[PDB]
Parts: structure tokens; sequence; C-alpha cells
């Protein structure tokens, strides 16, 4: 049992730009959610094989974290802030897949994109 190979953090072929509001997503939005108590297990991807759920990676066939939307703000490899709140928004809705209402991950996932939310609601002008 293998998991799969993890999200690219870069690729040179994928248009990039550094703008203000991405610099705020990393230096603001992912790293105030990074230090919530509950980030944890949204900090790397899901060791399927560790966790003992084998049947995570077929579920879930777009699987993202925020390890990996850190790299890739580290990176540069976002175009504009959009394509990172959309990842952020893949992560929460795999976690609501995989679990159920009431489980307590996703108690944490509800804290953390309540927080984002709120993070994202007021940015830098656009660019
Ligand atoms: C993301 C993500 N989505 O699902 C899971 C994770 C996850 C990632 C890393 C460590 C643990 C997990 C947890 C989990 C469960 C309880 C608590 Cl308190 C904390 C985390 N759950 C699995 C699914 C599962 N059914 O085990």
């Amino acid at each position: 049992s293998t998991n799969p190979p993890p999200p690219e953090t870069s690729n040179p072929n994928k248009p990039k730009r550094q703008t203000n509001q991405l610099q705020y997503l990393l230096r603001v939005v992912l790293k105030t959610l990074w230090k919530h108590q509950f980030a944890w297990p949204f900090q790397q991807p899901v060791d399927a094989v560790k966790l003992n759920l084998p049947d995570y990676y077929k579920i879930i066939k777009t699987p993202m974290d925020m390890g990996t939307i850190k790299k890739r703000l580290e990176n540069n490899y976002y175009w504009n802030a959009q394509e990172c709140i959309q990842d952020f928004n893949t992560m929460f809705t795999n976690c609501y897949i995989y679990n159920k209402p009431g489980d307590d991950i996703v108690l944490m996932a509800e804290a953390l994109e309540k927080l984002f939310l709120q993070k994202i609601n007021e940015l830098p002008t656009e660019e």
C-alpha cells in the first residue's frame, strides 16, 4: 500500500506572479492558520498508509493540504490569490467529503475554514 505522489509545488511552465494579495495569503493567512491548535492534520498531505486509511485516495482524487499551499506560495507558484484560495477550498472540501458531520476532524476543519474566511474577507488591492 502506497500513498500517491504529492501535489506539485513548482512548475516552470505554469504562469506565476508575486502579488500583494498572494504575499498576504502567505504572511498573514497561512501563517496565522498554521499556528492554530487545529492546524496539524492539514499541515502535510494525508499519509493514508500511516493513518491506515486505505480508501482515502479512492474517494479523494484531488488532494490538497496547507503544507503544499505553503510551498506553492513560497515558490511563487500562483498567478493570483484566487488560485490559492481555491486550493484552501479543495483542502476543506476533501475533509468534508471523507469524514462526516460531528467528527472531530470536521470540527477542526470548520474552525479553520471560519478563520480563513475571516482573514480573506479583506485583502490587499488586487493585481
Ligand atoms: C485531513 C484529514 N482528513 O481526514 C483525516 C485527516 C487527518 C490527517 C492527519 C491526522 C489525522 C487525521 C484525522 C484526524 C482524526 C481525528 C483527529 Cl482529533 C484529528 C485528525 N482523520 C483522518 C480521517 C480519519 N477518519 O482518520
